[PDB]
């Protein structure tokens, strides 16, 4: 038999639990909803469709208040919070009591995700009091579908994913240089035209190009199937028409609305364009009433999204029509604004005074803060923090996606040559969960001006639905703790102790994740007290970890981890999680165990300071690194020798020292230019017994790992030092000559 976990993500505010028996949930029991309600109604239908794919059954729903052996949703409590609920659960019933008919359906995703997927069994509910309430008003994800174009089954199962983590708003970025995907009636163009791309560059702007034509558009009518399928779902459509930069399509449909008046082409690359809408012509604010017109009629939210991100002023410094409109309002260049920020003010006041005249609110990119905020503008902080603290400071409500905690088009792990091909940053799970909305920098009064927390998928190297959710899940999850939760709660160890659970809902819904959360993570510990390499290995969820010595793969049958492994010889280590979803990455070492390794070892001439890292300590843990230098695998000398006493601790036949160098020439860094061996009996007086000298690099030689090695007649020895010179001279072809390099070292291997 099954059990609930109220353990789930985002964590509710207050949890509390008795020692009463538990609900048994098994055929037989029903939903109640109040008589009439639709919302209700379909809320109670959403926790039938939930309780299906968790359990193999069905369960009725039916009107009613009152029922033995039944789920009784309800509005009631304060509405202090419309977006709270209570969750109360005894041996009799379970109650979903919110003051609306969405806290009723984040109540209905809290008994959803406290569920294991355990098909033809009965689960148990513990007696519990939940009491829950959301942090934040505002808790969205944005979805471009300019760059790259997504159907309306792939929109409903984004918003299919935002309801699972309690969020509450989709900002729906549908035009750009690359894509116009809404079909307005007054101009057809926009899609006929503004759809269309004649190709896709292939990688970072890289001069080839698949010369595939690549368009796509909704209709009026399948924009409305997606704010209805939405408003379901208790999430609100923000939509944005980027204005009045981002605009090329828009261009190319209607070349009079720029400043050249063309030619324009629907941009086939990424990045910023300096081809804009012409604030000097009256045509462009007739034609931005008239999409915004249409646009509202579509949109029902209170809040509409107007851009004003990365509009370069340089075509509007050149443009008669711009530089006419300029000078009839009088704005000048001082300290706080150019002439043509001030002019983009203008365009961002035009539009809001259009919008406030129908009743809607704009929000803006932080950039609309340039010449004077529009005065009931709402700010979306997307270039780090700074823009929303400032906006804060003027008492305008702010928005935070900072693109230094929420912008998931970034890398999700640092190995990204194993990740699929993205922008670049890196934004790991840990940096997500780390992020408090609320800057220290506010006084507490300025801290309500922050309203919402949203994370941003820009789409340029995200062509598959199947990566677009790789790309945001597990990182949804990180984002809506923080979105939900509040900050004393925030325990990085305890929401990955949860994150496993909630997987499992991704899994029976068939969505695609980033699986780096789930590999097993090595820590190689020396311990110079017992003289072995103490590696431990751990999971998120303590999956069994089964491992080998040997060189061979690792399997169920391998054997299982128990505590530390003491390495004390040579070993091809490899570990892996054995979960019945499928296995882990494994996770492998080379040990390269010697009479060295974990022995003292002191620097008689100094380690560089800038690549330190671990100390001298590092050329003695078994541990080799690879063609990257970086790792903290190798330590430099520059300006002297590697020059270092390892004590073997008693008298040892020796007949071989092995070092590698890390080699990367148009870093400065060079292989050794020699290598010596000196032994002694006695610590202070050292008598060499074997060295080769090294030529000058040539321009053609590889970077990368080189290995030196020296033999010699078998001498005993309680002290050995090593000394390898660096380059103290760059050679003349180098554009460094007569400077010193960097040598890098790993490990010192004597035997
Ligand atoms: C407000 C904003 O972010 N604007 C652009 C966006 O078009 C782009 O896709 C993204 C890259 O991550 O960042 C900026 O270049
Ligand atoms: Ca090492
Ligand atoms: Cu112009």
């Amino acid at each position: 038999q099954e059990e609930a976990n109220y353990q789930i993500i985002p964590l509710p505010q207050e949890i509390v639990t008795s020692q009463v028996n538990p609900f048994i949930l098994k055929s037989g029991v029903k939903i109640l909803y109040p008589e009439g309600n639709e919302k209700m109604q379909r809320n109670a239908q959403f926790l039938a469709d939930y309780l299906k794919t968790a359990t193999g059954k069905d369960f009725s729903i039916e009107a009613g208040t009152e029922g033995k052996n039944a789920i009784v949703l309800a509005l009631g409590s304060e509405v202090e919070n419309p977006e709270s609920y209570q969750l109360k659960v005894t041996d009799q019933g379970v109650t979903i009591t919110a003051p609306t008919e969405a806290g009723v359906f984040y109540g209905i995703q809290t008994l959803r995700k406290s569920l294991p997927i355990a098909l033809g069994a009965d689960v148990a509910l513990p007696a519990v009091e939940i009491k829950d309430a959301p942090r934040f008003g505002y808790r969205g994800a944005h979805f471009d579908v300019s760059r790259h174009f997504f159907t309306i089954d792939e929109v409903k199962t984004y918003i299919d994913m935002l309801a699972l983590h309690n969020m509450n708003r989709l900002h729906w970025h549908i035009t750009d240089d690359q894509g116009w995907r809404l079909e307005i009636k007054k101009y057809p163009k926009l899609t006929e035209i503004g759809s269309q791309r004649s190709g896709t560059v292939i990688g970072r702007n890289s001069g080839e190009y698949d010369n595939t034509p690549y368009g796509g558009f909704y209709t009026q009518e399948q924009a409305k199937e997606i704010v209805d399928y939405a408003a379901e779902r208790y999430i609100t459509v923000v939509p944005e028409i980027d204005l009045p930069g981002h605009m090329l399509a828009a261009l190319a449909a209607y070349p009079e609305l720029g400043c050249t008046g063309g030619p324009y082409e629907v941009w086939r690359q990424w990045g910023v364009a300096d081809d804009v809408l012409c604030a000097g012509n009256d045509q462009v604010l007739k034609f931005l009433e008239d999409v915004y017109g249409e646009l509202i009629e579509i949109f029902p939210s209170e809040y509409i999204h107007v851009g004003g991100d990365e509009c370069p002023k340089v075509r509007w410094e050149k443009c008669p029509k711009c530089q006419a409109r300029i000078k009839a309002l009088g704005l000048k260049s001082d300290k706080n604004h150019s002439k043509e920020e001030r002019l983009q003010s203008f365009v961002i006041n035009h539009i809001e005074k259009f919008l406030n005249d129908h009743g809607r609110q704009i929000i803006g990119w932080d950039e609309i803060l340039e010449g004077g905020l529009a005065p009931n503008a709402t700010v979306m902080s997307w270039r780090g923090e700074s823009g929303g603290i400032e906006a804060a400071k003027q008492k305008h409500d702010v928005i935070m996606t900072p693109n230094t905690y929420l912008y998931f088009d970034y890398y999700q792990a640092k190995d990204t040559e194993n990740e699929p091909f993205g922008i670049g940053g890196y934004l790991p799970m840990e940096r997500v969960y780390s992020y408090e909305p609320m800057p220290a920098s506010l006084t507490p009064d300025e801290q309500q001006y922050i309203k919402g927390v949203q994370a941003n998928l820009w789409t340029e190297y995200i062509a598959t639905f199947s990566h677009a959710q790789y790309m945001v899940l597990p990182r949804w999850a990180a984002l809506c703790e923080v979105q939900w939760s509040t900050p004393d709660k925030k325990n990085y160890e305890d929401f990955l102790s949860r994150l496993p659970r909630l997987i499992k809902w991704y899994d029976a819904e068939g969505y695609n994740y980033a699986k780096h959360v789930f590999d097993v993570k090595a820590e190689f510990t020396p311990n110079p007290a017992d003289g072995t390499l103490d590696i431990t290995l751990t999971t998120i969820d303590n999956a069994p970890i089964h491992y080998t010595l040997d060189g061979t793969e690792p399997t169920s049958t391998s054997p299982v981890y128990d505590g530390a492994l003491k390495i004390k010889e040579n070993a091809d280590f490899s570990a892996i999680a054995i979960r019945p979803t499928g296995n882990s990455r494994v996770v492998s070492e080379k040990i390269d165990f010697s009479k060295s390794s974990m022995k003292p070892i002191v620097a008689n001439q100094p380690v560089n300071k800038q690549y330190e890292f671990k100390g001298v300590s590092t050329l003695v843990d078994g541990l080799k690194g690879n063609g990257n230098y970086k790792t903290g695998r190798w330590i430099a000398f520059r300006g002297n020798d590697m020059d270092v006493t390892i004590d073997l601790k008693q008298p040892t036949e020796i007949s071989s020292v092995a070092i590698s160098t890390c080699v990367e020439k148009g870093d400065w860094v060079f292989d050794t230019r020699g290598l010596s061996v000196e032994v002694s009996e006695d610590g202070t007086n050292f008598t060499k017994v074997a060295s080769e000298a090294y030529p000058a690099m040539k321009e053609t030689d590889k970077n990368g790992v080189y290995d030196h090695k020296l033999t010699f007649t078998p001498v005993t020895a309680q002290y050995v030092k090593v000394i390898a010179s660096p380059e103290k001279s760059i050679p003349e072809w180098h554009g460094g000559k007569s400077y010193p390099g960097f040598l890098f070292v790993d490990e010192i291997t004597i035997n």
